[PDB]
């Protein structure tokens, strides 16, 4: 059924653009992902049946949380697709498969709870994974689906390449732990300003992929303002529900997760743009000039938040 899906020709044009918003096309998301894999990686590299099977299983293991859900997975994969299409030749074919798959799978089985929560309230997952808690779990879920019957889309890879693609996927998913981003962007920016960055240097290459994963993960801020606004609602719906569980336990949450502090949201976004998103896309545009429209769109939404703060 996914196997016989064909993308409407109007989308074939729009999907290539960074600002493309998948939201209005829920029924088409699995088929959008196939399309993107076929365009980037070619039509002959995965068995169609397996890919579709794998996709429908990835969907099934995303939970119905307000933000970290199937819609989010596809949004992040789409941003990567546009990054890759615009920078096709800088990356190996193996990196394109892994990085599209990693993005689809990067928040697999998210409960609507942060790493801090699981750590603070000594959740089992935080016992198995001490840092990048959920992110290690997300990868562990990725491998588990790959290992299901008729799901191993990489089964025609040699052993060497299978373990290469898993490693690209592992690093990529871990990179989506925002705690790791700040150090990553700092190094990458220094490597850039000192003329020392080298894409054939593998550790550098891992870092650039890291920044890409971040840039994809945050990409709500690069959509048109009305889509940006509406996604923020999803983000805070999930944060506030976590802060609610903390209050039930007589723990005052951080303001970000306290629905009683929503007046502080516009300034909370403002800060996030200044400390996180603007710098991300700034360094990303430096390394990969064709990704500039992400920074442009990010800047436009920053100034919308600046407008909001002052009664506009
Ligand atoms: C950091 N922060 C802090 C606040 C805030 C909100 C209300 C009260 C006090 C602080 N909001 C934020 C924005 S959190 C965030 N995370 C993502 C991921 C993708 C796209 C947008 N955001 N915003
Ligand atoms: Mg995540
Ligand atoms: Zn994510």
């Amino acid at each position: 059924g996914l196997m016989q899906f064909t993308l409407p020709v109007r989308l074939c044009k729009e999907i290539e653009l960074f600002h493309f918003d998948i939201g209005p096309f829920e029924n088409m998301w699995p088929g959008i992902f196939v399309y993107m894999v076929h365009r980037s990686c070619g039509t002959s590299c995965f068995e169609l049946e397996k890919l579709c099977r794998f996709i429908m299983s990835v969907k099934k293991n995303y939970r119905r949380v307000p933000y970290h859900n199937w819609k989010h997975a596809v949004t992040v994969a789409h941003c990567m697709y546009a990054i890759l299409q615009n920078n096709h030749t800088l990356f190996t074919d193996l990196e394109r498969k892994g990085l599209l798959i990693a993005c689809l799978c990067h928040d697999l089985d998210h409960r609507g709870f942060s790493n801090s929560y699981l750590q603070k309230f000594d959740h089992p997952l935080a016992a198995l994974y001490s840092t990048s808690t959920m992110e290690q779990h997300h990868f562990s879920q990725t491998v588990s689906i790959l290992q299901l019957e008729g799901h191993n889309i990489f089964s025609t890879l040699s052993s060497s390449e299978y373990e290469q693609v898993l490693e690209i996927i592992r690093k990529a998913i871990i990179a989506t732990d925002l705690a790791l981003y700040f150090g990553n962007r700092k190094q990458l920016e220094e490597m850039y300003q000192t003329g020392s960055l080298n894409l054939n240097n593998q550790s550098h290459r891992d870092r650039v992929i890291g920044l890409m994963m971040t840039a994809c993960d945050l990409c709500s801020v690069t959509k048109l303002w009305p889509v940006t606004k509406l996604t923020a609602n999803d983000i805070y719906a999930e944060f506030w529900a976590e802060g609610d569980e903390m209050k039930k336990l007589g723990i005052q949450p951080i303001p970000m997760m306290d629905r009683d502090k929503k007046d502080e949201v516009p300034q909370g976004q403002l800060g996030f743009y200044n400390a996180v998103a603007i710098p991300c896309y700034t360094t990303l545009t430096q390394i990969l000039p064709p990704t500039e429209p992400l920074l442009k769109a990010c800047r436009d939404n920053l100034s919308q938040w600046e407008k909001v703060i002052r009664g506009e």
